[PDB]
Formats: C-alpha cells, structure tokens, sequence
C-alpha cells in the first residue's frame, strides 16, 4: 500500500485515491504577500484545559497521541470556524534534515517539522461522519524548526523507544497539549484536504504564523522510529510528509497584517 518510499509515495497516491488531483487538496504554499488579511476572521479560541490524552501509536506512516473525544473536554472554535470540534488527536510531519520536513511552506521556506492538531465538527456525531462533509475537519498546524528545546514536547520524545516499530503502542495519560503551542495564536486559514489517503477535502486548515522551537536532540529522536514493524527489515521513519499542492481556485486568508 500507500507509503513515502520511491515506489509508493506522493506521487503514485492518485492511481488508488484519484482525489490526489483534486480541488482542494493540501498542504500548498503560503504566499504571504498574495494572502489577504480578513477583519472578519475572528480570534482562534482554544480550550484544552480538561483534555485527556489516552495513548500513543506507531501506525507506520507517523505516530499519533489520542484523546478522549467523548465529550467537550478539549475543543477549537473561533476563527473561521462555525460551531465546536473536538480534538482527537496530535501528529507530526518530519523530515531526514533540518532543511526539510514541513507539510506547508510559507514562501517556500521549509521547516524541520509540522505538528497538526485534528479537530473534528460535532454536530456530525462521531469522527467517520464529520470527514465526509466540507467542513468536517478543523487542523491547527505549527511549524517547528531547530533551536531552543522545547519542554513540553519532553514527555512526548522519551516514550517514542517504546513505539518504535509499526502497530505498537503505549499509555500516555495526562499529556498537557497547551504545552506545544506558540505565544501568538495569530493564523493563515484555507479550505483543504487531508494531507494522507483518503485525502478527503474535509479540513479547514489554520496554520499558525509562529513557529515553535525544539533542539536537534528532540528531532533527532523523532528520525529513530521505524516505518516496519517488529522483525521486519529496518526502514526509518524520515520525510513523512506531502509535496505542496496546485491552490487552484482557493484564498489564503491571514487574521493579522
Ligand atoms: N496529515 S493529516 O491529514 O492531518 C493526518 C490524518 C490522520 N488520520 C486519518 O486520516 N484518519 C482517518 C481518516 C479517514 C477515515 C475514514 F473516513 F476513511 F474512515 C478513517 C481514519 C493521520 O493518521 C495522519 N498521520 O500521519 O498519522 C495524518
Ligand atoms: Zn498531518
């Protein structure tokens, strides 16, 4: 199936999901000159205050904490969003360099990593629903690039020895996420897609102007996981990420000037 190898990567995606070539699809890159600054866009509001992390799963194309979405414990709204999305769960896009590993650009800069929040609308009921709808999905995305460590990715960096290889998991209960975003919740918005298969055009992407920092160290413990599973040849968990798409007919809004 599907991967990010030479002969099952991006390119070769569309022959199984011909949406590949879609309307809306994602990542693109942000032209930040050509993006239109919105006064209407209101301020993003973000309450992870009660939310309860479960665990946290190698599933062979990155790795995922989940949370419990059971119920409005740790919710997005605000922005350009109508309504209430629950977080489900985090990940992270990377890359085998500094230079590289972003899903999004931003004038074609790239960064060493991409962390994207999944949301999902909650009047569609459950998770299945709301990706089968335009305005099902909401993710935040954030930019890491390499510096300064960042404390509250620690606990996230030391339990990944435990998850190295596809399909393993382990508890990873009262994870805090406040401790992942920037200062400024100031943010670029557009409709888009998933950026893996099924690649449905679900999501409304808020991508968040001001990246985090974190020290090679933690990156570099990212590049140790594996793509196989146990007993399998060993192939590293590096360029985990999609190619800037065609924006086509779509607007970048910006919520700041
Ligand atoms: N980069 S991203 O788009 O934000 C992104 C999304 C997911 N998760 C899914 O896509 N789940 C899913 C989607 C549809 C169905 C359905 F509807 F088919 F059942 C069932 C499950 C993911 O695991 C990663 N990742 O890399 O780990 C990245
Ligand atoms: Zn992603």
């Amino acid at each position: 199936h599907w991967g990010y190898g030479k002969h099952n990567g991006p390119e070769h995606w569309h022959k199984d999901f011909p949406i590949a070539k879609g309307e809306r699809q994602s990542p693109v890159d942000i032209d930040t000159h050509t993006a239109k600054y919105d006064p209407s866009l209101k301020p993003l509001s973000v309450s992870y205050d009660q939310a309860t992390s479960l665990r946290i799963l190698n599933n062979g194309h990155a790795f995922n904490v989940e949370f419990d979405d059971s119920q409005d414990k740790a919710v997005l709204k605000g922005g350009p969003l109508d309504g209430t999305y629950r977080l489900i769960q985090f990940h992270f896009h990377w890359g085998s360099l500094d230079g590289q590993g972003s899903e999004h650009t931003v004038d074609k800069k790239k960064y060493a990593a991409e962390l994207h929040l999944v949301h999902w609308n909650t009047k569609y009921g459950d998770f299945g629903k709301a990706v089968q709808q335009p305005d099902g999905l909401a993710v935040l995305g954030i930019f890491l690039k390499v510096g300064s460590a960042k404390p509250g990715l620690q606990k996230v960096v030391d339990v990944l020895d435990s998850i190295k290889t596809k399909g393993k998991s382990a508890d990873f209960t009262n994870f805090d996420p406040r401790g992942l975003l920037p200062e400024s919740l100031d943010y670029w918005t557009y409709p888009g897609s998933l950026t893996t298969p099924p690649l449905l055009e679900c999501v409304t992407w808020i991508v968040l102007k001001e990246p985090i920092s974190v020290s090679s160290e933690q990156v570099l413990k990212f590049r140790k996981l594996n793509f196989n599973g146990e007993g399998e040849p060993e192939e590293l968990m590096v360029d985990n990420w999609r190619p800037a798409q065609p924006l086509k007919n779509r607007q970048i809004k910006a919520s700041f000037k």
